[PDB]
């Protein structure tokens, strides 16, 4: 039907049949990871090639491919053997978060270690990291993940609350050998436990709360069609979902009276890093880049009704490849569901006698993903007035370590002993934008103060400038929250009936960016997070701020190198990247599971309507 | 009962006859404020003494008088005769607000301005609006509006959309005169209308929107006592009403355990002003403080349930004075109800096998004011985890003016003809801070960059840095968001289990401060605008940033004048002054009635609690 329809099981099926058939599945080959590619450029691209694009591990050690299938003609139409060392290695499999504590548990160094600290091996758990890439040259092409050790008193105990600092290993898990432990010395391990459903911690659980139930009466206002296709209150885009970067949308588009006007082709978050800034040499290499090094969207949550999604909703359930090619449904993985948003507009007027209410409402699409301690919702908001948002929400359990005697200057304390070091959860959002149509330009907006004097006597006005960004290469943007920066996405022929070019207006939350000194690795790995606003030429392989192999990636890869192009970016298909993040010293407070805490930036229609689109709302 | 309980009918009757029986309110009198004034600085005190303050008017002129009496007692405190030209002119009077138009119609400078337009007078509406201070001498002690007019084509016309450009009057409301007409040439009177309720212009309404039920089928969770006292979720405050600042919530406290912990004394909203930045002289003048001039809350609506307020909600209806002393009742004007808040707290755990979803919620206390053409709501959040917040959203219709044929560099364009001069909407709260009591100090905290070398090899390291502001000379500053700059509240004298002050950080949006020009008249008169935080000693006579008089006073009272005292507020009594607001260049979106905007701020808990309060909650 649609070509952006969710993936089949049988397509996938299809898939791991044609690499079958075409000999590229073997035994020892994994599914790293597998998704559906989106149309090519067309405005009626009739031929339909349902292509999927596959990153193969081989577990023997063989060098591994990137091969795109279609799906549709049962071919292979690429195959490519990647140089790990140049490229990047695949991203991390599922099935290798066990082996960094397995390994270890037999390695006489780890034992020595965790036996001068008198913690039995049996409790002790190993997060299976990423590694990034440093001072160690023996790394490079090799797949390595790193591991930090968190004793489990029992099955139901969370081992968050007993972390081992001054030891850290380094694990490769393809020749399946431990390839180093550093013990820099020991540390007390902290000895409350962290158990938020232990009575003897939460106390008498609340009687006060009341029910609040929230019912549609005759069904949800929105319509689902074809699988993914959701049309709501003038609204109309379609849902799709990638193992890597998890719900994203597409085609959204507004019908204004008799047009289905365009607005955004493509918006996904692309990147989500997690540096962490304890300069400890246990630490100081941690930097999770939970999209591109893990895959968000493989590890998204089944939602329950009521506790995760309450009110009339609708679920999606997306199916992904498991490491074989077989397909695995994520069952209720995304929540679709409008909401009551508050007042829309008001106006009591005395001279007309008129008193006028309208109330708000926001189509919701959200999903929830858990990549080891944290547990991030990711929320698409599409409002009555034309407004796009987008807002994530972090939880889940701090990342803890030992609060060093003497306090710290990175490391913040939770509990006696238990410390939690300082890092950002920074996200890239990817606004494949089509202001009506794909003709499109971005404008910096800063407020413009002015001097009192001629033409301003009382010193009264203030006014706005607009820059137009015409080539990449003035095309990386900071923000400026003093001015009130903002950045303006129109369409240089299409005009309103005002004659102004129609446009978009993009609010950020101006939160610092990445605060790692600019000749670190994770600056050069994580070039995006250094700045707000990067606007690229559109280009289909240009699909991660960080590139495609993010895992043990040297640096400079994505954002840096599509930029370096220098494209004409004034009225073309273009790409904007904004990055946004949360700066956190865990509080007493995160502990022992974290209250949610959010971000995100929202897009405002800047002259795109010839009046307000919400005057046709009735009272109700 | 409370002494922070609402005022009664009966109180105010009360000082009505107090004051006649004194002989400060005989028939030329009337009342431009009353409120009651909130307990002195006495745990509990000898007994209850309600106490109000008045401003009197004098409608023939004679010199007007600040007032308090204690309606206990049946006394007058204090009663001091005003001089308006130093200290400032009361509050504008509603019934002087029709004066204006009454006053202009057989004006003949004002007829021969509209005749040159071929406008019939009857049908020429004039908002009369506040005059500030500016450079005509004869207006020093005399109480003026401007005007500016509207054209009303019929009777439920929206005459926001007919704007008489190059043309405003001056008015003395007290002697009955116009002062000055001044006419600097015809602009075309744009034609189109705003009619927002003509089907004309919506077209058929939407039958798209299906029902979305809210309630709560064992009523709310929260209790209300003595009328004003809420309860709930841990929460304990007093909700106040005053005719200038609207709703003031009173000691707000957090049951953490057994003790009933103080947090925040006393929040408001003292202060907003909107300031025009169109240097035409028509409207350069043009700057209104819709608390200390207009007096927000006696513009209160009734708001209505189902559109206004949806779900379970409990409404207050406070008690004000008209302009003779009389009480009157604003029914339904204060809507208290709990929402629901999405996802409170998430972890599903691999180790321990443990998933865990806990929903949020939050207490909303709110009311709506309409002044002339806008709109505000005003709100105040409390949720579950500590967390307290405020928004502010604007509505209505906005401001317009004639769009220049040339275009303009400070007014846009909203229909033919049709412009909308920028302009911003600021707020200042005013936090009278108690965190676990009323010994506290503020401190600035910036996130710190590390650079890469000698104890930060891997240059990953980031940290923040705590300023204490000592005196009230260093207590006024500005925001920094690429800092990530926030305010935390401590006292220095109670400390959690982990032996750190207790605290709350104030986390604010970071948008533009007063754009006007640092000689200019509004600069001076809304100098607390031009900084994000100010500090100050606490004072009972320090309640506006602004001063008791603002209406046509120059600068000289305020904050400017009360930091000077620089006394000490490291470990005291101190008030917290956040400016925050709205820069609107308005879009075509905004008509003919503008969708909700919104700004605010939010304090949370900083090391104020051992660990998460929310480790009760219960699974549904
Ligand atoms: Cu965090
Ligand atoms: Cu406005």
């Amino acid at each position: 039907a649609s070509p952006f329809r969710l993936a089949s099981a049988g397509e996938i099926s299809e898939v791991q049949g044609i690499l079958r058939t075409a000999g590229l599945l073997g035994p020892e080959k994994r599914i790293a990871y597998l998704g559906v590619l989106d149309p090519a450029r067309g405005a009626g691209s009739e031929a339909e090639d349902r292509r999927f694009r596959v990153f193969i591990h081989d577990v023997s050690g063989a060098r591994p491919q990137e091969v795109t299938v279609s799906v549709t003609n049962g071919t292979v139409i690429s195959a490519v053997e990647l140089d790990t060392a140049a490229t990047g290695e695949l991203p991390v499999l599922e099935e290798e978060f066990e082996v960094v504590e397995q390994l270890l548990a037999t390695d006489e160094r780890w034992l020595k270690a965790l036996a001068a600290r008198n913690l039995d091996v049996s409790k002790v758990r190993v997060a299976p990291l990423s590694a990034g890439v440093f001072e160690y040259a023996e790394e490079r092409g090799r797949r390595i993940l790193r591991g930090l050790a968190f004793v489990q008193d029992f099955p139901e105990d969370s081992a968050w609350a007993h972390p081992v600092d001054g030891l850290v290993a380094y694990v490769d898990v393809v020749s399946k050998e431990v390839t180093r432990v550093i013990d820099t010395g020991v540390f007390p391990v902290p000895a409350e436990h962290g158990n938020y459903t232990d009575p003897e911690l939460t106390g008498p659980l609340r009687t006060t709360q009341k029910p609040i139930s929230i019912t549609q009466p005759e069904g949800p206002s929105f319509t689902v069609t074809g699988g993914n296709h959701i049309e709501w209150e003038k609204w109309s885009l379609d849902v799709g979902f990638d193992v890597r970067e998890g719900v994203v949308l597409h085609n959204i588009a507004f019908r204004d009276g008799d047009r289905l006007r365009p607005i955004i082709n493509r918006a996904s978050i692309a990147e989500m890093v997690v540096p962490y800034g304890d300069p400890s040499p246990i630490r100081s290499w941690q930097n999770y880049f939970d999209t591109g090094e893990y895959l968000v969207g493989q590890y998204a949550n089944s939602l329950e009704l009521g506790c995760d999604c309450l009110g009339d909703i609708t679920y999606l359930s997306p199916v992904i490849s498991d490491a074989f090619g077989n397909p695995r449904e994520i069952r209720n993985g995304i929540c679709m569901h409008e909401e009551d948003w508050g007042i829309l507009a008001k106006h009591s007027d005395l001279w007309s006698g008129i008193n006028y209410t309208r109330r708000n409402r926001r189509m919701v699409i959200s999903f929830f993903t858990t990549i080891g301690n944290y547990d991030y919702g990711f929320y698409w908001y599409l409002y009555l007035d034309g407004t796009i948002e987008f807002e994530a929400k972090a939880t889940g359990v701090v990342f803890t370590s030992a609060f060093p005697e003497g306090g710290s200057d990175n490391i913040s304390q939770l509990a006696p002993g238990l410390g939690a070091p300082f890092h950002q959860h920074i996200f890239s959002a990817r606004l494949d934008m089509a202001i009506d149509g794909f003709t499109n330009r971005v404008e910096e907006e800063d407020v413009v103060r002015q001097t009192m004097g001629p033409g301003n006597e009382r010193g009264n006005a203030f006014s706005r400038k607009r820059t137009v960004l015409t080539r990449e290469s003035e095309a990386v943007r900071e923000a400026d929250a003093r001015t009130g920066r903002t950045w303006i996405i129109s369409n240089p022929e299409s005009k309103n009936r005002l004659n102004e070019p129609v446009g978009y207006k993009l609010h950020a939350h101006n939160q610092p960016t990445l605060l790692a000194d600019p000749g670190s690795s994770i600056a050069r790995r994580a070039a995006f997070a250094t700045k707000d606003l990067w606007v690229t030429r559109y280009a289909d392989d240009e699909r991660y701020p960080t590139g495609d192999f993010v895992n043990q990636h040297s640096g400079g890869a994505g954002l840096p190198s599509y930029i370096a192009q220098d494209r004409d970016i004034d009225g073309q298909d273009i790409v904007v990247w904004h990055t946004f993040g949360l700066t956190h010293f865990p509080r007493v407070e995160d502990w022992p599971i974290m209250p949610v805490d959010t971000v995100g930036f929202k897009l405002r229609p800047e002259g795109f309507f010839d009046r307000s689109p919400v005057l046709d709302v009735p009272a109700n």
